[PDB]
């Protein structure tokens, strides 16, 4: 029993984390094959980061001009181009610990796994969303710049490279081909993320995940996808298609609920509140849980 | 900025995980150097665990009663030996992925990281606190048993084997060299644990990352440390020491906010409640980070 914020085993990604320096900013990379990734503001100066031309600023750049070093051992750059956000720096070694890895562009909602790290050094692994306005709320101090989000599939699929916060506080980034989650650029200027909604087919599955273990307290009625999306749209829940309740077919499955009934006790709770109750440990709707996260959980994926 | 429960990077215990196999039982086991350590009721039938006699059931047991498992390699095992409630295999292989390593018995409010994991391999990782009573809300189902706990000091000091789930449906185990943490017994019987409380120098941890990242709203007043202690043994909350005022202080340094300053906000919080606001988007006090922990996040340990 029990129900923990879960992140995937990070050995597979530590082995491909290592530390980048062109003039003197320093962040993390990912070395995979014999191709080093790594947020493209490391060119910059912070004269540079209020307006930077970057290819401009890459043009005065050598590959002599990039220092990666890897443990202790240094890498030689053989190569430089810049995809989008990120460059890349082809180097004269393949990584010996290149585990099998695809690149992903995951969507709003999903979640996945982030190995904080600094001067390439990983330094801890936390799970968290993609937030429906392309944000993460993540843990991310200076230079944690290119620390990486992934799943394990069973192969390393790498979703997310860290850039940067926001005045807010939260964090923005970009898939490994460079292209930004979110209207973000990489410049620092005052830029606006959406308004936030909740991911209702992952606080769905959370209660189920809740039913499971035993918290059944805000069970009873039922509704119909329309009327409950009205309620939603109210509270700022993200609607629920039908794609989100075939989704939670196991998991109705296997609790003996159908989803629309699920629906009806989130609505009263939405409506209601929870009245000092807790849910799982939780005094709030929870929906970093993916219904795959759930069910991984729930029954032991390794 | 940000705050998140965070894990320890889980590489190095990764390559240690192994799955023994004793009867129709299979369960994780820690393989470092050249012995491999796994619950002892592996050797258990389920008619065994009502009242099992280990001595006894483990002297019908030879050698080659016991299939110990990395990855597809399978060891041989010659030498078994029971400390406390830890079974010793001594294999014919050292483990090349052996850490530096040390078995650590860790005190009641302490952190350490959980990597969760079915026959030999890993599930999942997460950030944990041993509670007062000396037991752990973890997530851990059938055959996770052996799953071990850690921290990382630079040497991997694990201080937590997975034994067996309460009805309660918490979780409770020994140290590495299995003793139990808590009054419990490797025994399918009723077990009480303890009342629980609140770790109150991990809140007040809390607090102080609360105000480094912005959220201050709960700050004002003074108290004594015998004045806040009346408050907290009325809200089941652990005593403040004089220690816990002392492994404050760097907290407090960086804040400018004496510790019994902070305590005061405290009491009024337990006092009052929180009217419907959130701290690092919590709504309720959290007690699993230690002053280390947040002193770790709020500067980048690597
Ligand atoms: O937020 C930013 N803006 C910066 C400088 C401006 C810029 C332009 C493009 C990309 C990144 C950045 C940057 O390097 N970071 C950081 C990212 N993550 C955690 C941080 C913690 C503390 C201070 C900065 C942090
Ligand atoms: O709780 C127990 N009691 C058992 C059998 C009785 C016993 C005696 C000594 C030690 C362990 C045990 C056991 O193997 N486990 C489990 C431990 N962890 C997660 C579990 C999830 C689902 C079912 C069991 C779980």
């Amino acid at each position: 029993s029990g129900f923990r914020k879960m992140a995937f085993p990070s050995g597979k990604v530590e082995g491909c984390m290592v530390q980048v320096t062109c003039g003197t900013t320093t962040l993390n990379g990912l070395w995979l094959d014999d191709v080093v990734y790594c947020p493209r503001h490391v060119i910059c100066t912070s004269e540079d980061m209020l307006n930077p031309n970057y290819e401009d600023l890459l043009i005065r750049k050598s590959n002599h001009n990039f220092l990666v070093q890897a443990g202790n051992v240094q890498l030689r750059v053989i190569g430089h181009s810049m995809q989008n956000c990120v460059l890349k720096l082809k180097v004269d070694t393949a990584n010996p610990k290149t585990p099998k890895y695809k690149f992903v562009r995951i969507q709003p909602g999903q979640t996945f796994s982030v190995l904080a790290c600094y001067n390439g050094s990983p330094s801890g692994v936390y799970q968290c969303a993609m937030r429906p306005n392309f944000t993460i709320k993540g843990s991310f101090l200076n230079g944690s710049c290119g620390s990486v989000g992934f799943n394990i599939d069973y192969c390393v699929s790498f979703c997310y490279m860290h850039h940067m916060e926001l005045p807010t506080g939260v964090h923005a980034g970009t898939d490994l081909e460079g292209n930004f989650y979110g209207p973000f650029v990489d410049r620092q200027t005052a830029q606006a993320a959406g308004t936030d909604t909740t991911i209702t087919v992952n606080v769905l599955a959370w209660l189920y995940a809740a039913v499971i273990n035993g918290d059944r307290w805000f069970l009873n009625f039922t509704t119909t996808l329309n009327d409950f999306n009205l309620v939603a749209m109210k509270y700022n829940y993200e609607p629920l298609t039908q794609d989100h309740v075939d989704i939670l077919g196991p998991l109705s499955a296997q609790t003996g609920i159908a989803v629309l009934d699920m629906c009806a006790s989130l609505k009263e709770l939405l409506q209601n509140g929870m009245n000092g109750r807790t849910i799982l440990g939780s005094a709030l709707l929870e929906d970093e849980f993916t219904p795959f996260d759930v069910v991984r959980q729930c029954s032991g994926v390794t």
